[PDB]
């Protein structure tokens, strides 16, 4: 027992992590088979990110322009293509280390683990959510652009970030593995907010049946509610609207715990409306977002 | 920018987990060099954890007694000893993965990550703190057992933690890798209660120097105090009392925010009088003690 923010194991990802120079500057890129895939600002100088054209700034690179190196094995650019916001860099070696992988876009609200990188090197691992406005909230210092967000599934890594922005008010934002954008945001210096903030319902409610299943009990209380009448006081605190697919992908923890999707709606109900009255749940004083439904069954089964 | 726990990659480490079964019992081994190490109640039943005497109960395990399997590359094993409470398998192939290591004993209030296992594959990785009274708050299931801790430092990874037993309170025991328990604890299945889990002081420090950095600010005071002065707070709220030597510690955090340590220590107290009045820092509703100094700078440098 016990429940703790958790990440994938990483080393299949850091067996694919480069460092990637073009110029000046310096950031992280993914070596998966031939293909090394980076952010596209790799090409650009901070003066260049006020108000880049990348297509123009791309025309001055060749292939010898940029220089991938693997921990010490330094590889070979044999051709160079940009798709969206990221760089496709062809080297001359396929990556020995390669794992069986996909590039998936995620749904906001989904969580993924993340592998901080500087140079080329990982620094650190942790687990984050798309936001429903579309930014994460990481951990990136200046050079950490092309670390990566994935799951894992037994052997295979679905890749679903790359990082290549912080906002001015410091969170985050970044591209699938095709590169583009989630959200609304774009790869130059200029003003970009984000957008309200929500919870992820769902993803709390879950984090609910954890603490059950782990003791934490004191939350659970005596009353129901229906859909409509929980997303009433959903809206009023900027939580996400629950649909009934929410309720559906609850039911084996519904099952698991004996308690009905509505009445831990009507739990959390009373927790939003009356606060936690300085208790904690799971070590926590506020709600937990980012446990999706299948996180929690993950950790409490022992996948 | 941006604060997150965070992990140290464990790649390193899942080249190093094995699986092992003695009779009916299959948990975690760690193979470094040719030894296999694991917790001594491998050769132990649910039964025999009520009362073992590991001594009578070795002497009915012979060399071909103990199976482990990496992966699927199954490990010959041609000696066995009990060091303290773990097992020491002498195996024919030396682990090509073996990782520059050291063994280390840890302090009270240092953290580490964590690779939870399961019958010997890696499930997830975790940051948490040795607790002053000696238990650690983690995520275990039913045959994590053999699990270790480790921190990394450049290419050399020092395991400090195996886990061994869960506790009846849901906290979790173990050793460091000579199988000297952390604390009073044993390897028995009886009543062992942990003790005051009290605040690592030094901890909740840095990570108020964590936030400063990152803009969260808002809890900074007009007032100071003495080392004397806030340990009489200290004690009230079952905080670590905080030396000469912490100050020290975080003189480097100190410097970069210009904060002077016994400033902080008075934000802190009103911290603790007062409570944090609905508002978050990092994120967090309540005081973080799992960030000792060192993780604060490694994490704001980018290390």
């Amino acid at each position: 027992s016990g429940f703790r923010k958790m990440a994938f194991p990483s080393g299949k990802v850091e067996g694919c992590m480069v460092q990637v120079i073009c110029g000046t500057t310096t950031l992280n890129g993914l070596w998966l088979d031939d293909v090394v895939y980076c952010p596209r600002h790799v090409i650009c100088t901070s003066e260049d990110m006020l108000n880049p054209n990348y297509e123009d700034l791309l025309i001055r690179k060749s292939n010898h322009n940029f220089l991938v190196q693997a921990g010490n094995v330094q590889l070979r650019v044999i051709g160079h293509s940009m798709q969206n916001c990221v760089l496709k860099l062809k080297v001359d070696t396929a990556n020995p280390k390669t794992p069986k992988y996909k590039f998936v876009r995620i749904q906001p609200g989904q969580t993924f683990s993340v592998l901080a990188c500087y140079n080329g090197s990982p620094s650190g691992v942790y687990q984050c959510a798309m936001r429903p406005n579309f930014t994460i909230k990481g951990s990136f210092l200046n050079g950490s652009c092309g670390s990566v967000g994935f799951n894992i599934d037994y052997d295979c890594v679905s890749f679903c970030y790359m990082h290549h922005m912080e906002l001015p008010t410091g969170v985050h934002a970044g591209t699938d593995l095709e590169g583009n954008f989630y959200g609304p945001f774009v790869d130059r210096q200029t003003a970009q907010a984000a957008g309200t903030d929500t919870t992820i319902t769902v993803n709390v409610l879950a984090w609910l049946y954890a603490a059950v299943i782990n003791g934490d009990r004191w939350f659970l209380n005596r009353f129901t509610t229906t859909l409509n009448d929980f997303n009433l006081v959903a809206m009023k605190y900027n939580y996400e609207p629950l649909t009934q697919d929410h309720v559906d992908i609850l039911g084996p923890l519904s099952a698991q715990t004996g308690i009905a999707v509505l009445d831990m709606c009507a739990s959390l109900k009373e927790l939003l409306q009356n606060g936690m009255n300085g208790r904690t749940i799971l070590g926590s004083a506020l709600l937990e977002d980012e446990f999706t439904p299948f996180d929690v069954v993950r950790q409490c089964s022992g996948v």
